[PDB]
């Protein structure tokens, strides 16, 4: 139904992800997988996001959500949406106008995995304690740049 304002790569490219241990992040399927919420908010967890929630999405509740997933977000949400993003970078996102800091992965039929390689790590790495480096801008804008 309404999702809210679908976000461009171009805008949250510019956004400085949040640190991961400052996050609150829900995971939701719309995927029809069995446990696949649980796992990726576990993914999530090992990572070093704060501990994720999982359940089932009720948006998306009668027809399952045929693509890799959403991330929704209000705007004080946003730098965790961007963090999200990094780990799920070909869902869609969406600012759904809500009032407080939390974001939803929505995971639909396509959804397999959260990605990784070295980028994607390099920048974790710096949203996480004990961060050498403020997170590389070059990298933010190549992992999305060049993405799905």
């Amino acid at each position: 139904h309404k999702l809210g304002e679908r976000v461009s790569r171009t805008e949250m490219t510019d956004v400085t992800p949040a640190q991961l241990g400052e996050t609150k992040v829900r995971v939701l399927n719309a995927s029809g997988r069995g446990g696949q919420a649980a796992d990726v908010a576990g993914a999530l967890k090992d990572l070093g996001f704060t501990q994720p929630t999982a359940a089932n999405d009720p948006v998306y509740a009668d027809t399952r959500l045929d693509c890799q997933g959403q991330i929704r977000f209000g705007t004080a949400g946003q730098a965790t949406a961007a963090a999200v993003w990094l780990v799920a970078p070909c869902t869609e996102l969406f600012n759904d106008g809500r009032a407080d800091d939390s974001v939803d992965l929505v995971l639909g039929t396509d959804f397999t995995t959260l990605a990784h390689n070295d980028d994607i790590d390099a920048v974790l790495s710096s949203l996480r304690p004990g961060a050498t480096q403020p997170p590389d801008p070059t990298l933010i804008a190549k992992i999305h740049a060049s993405s799905c």
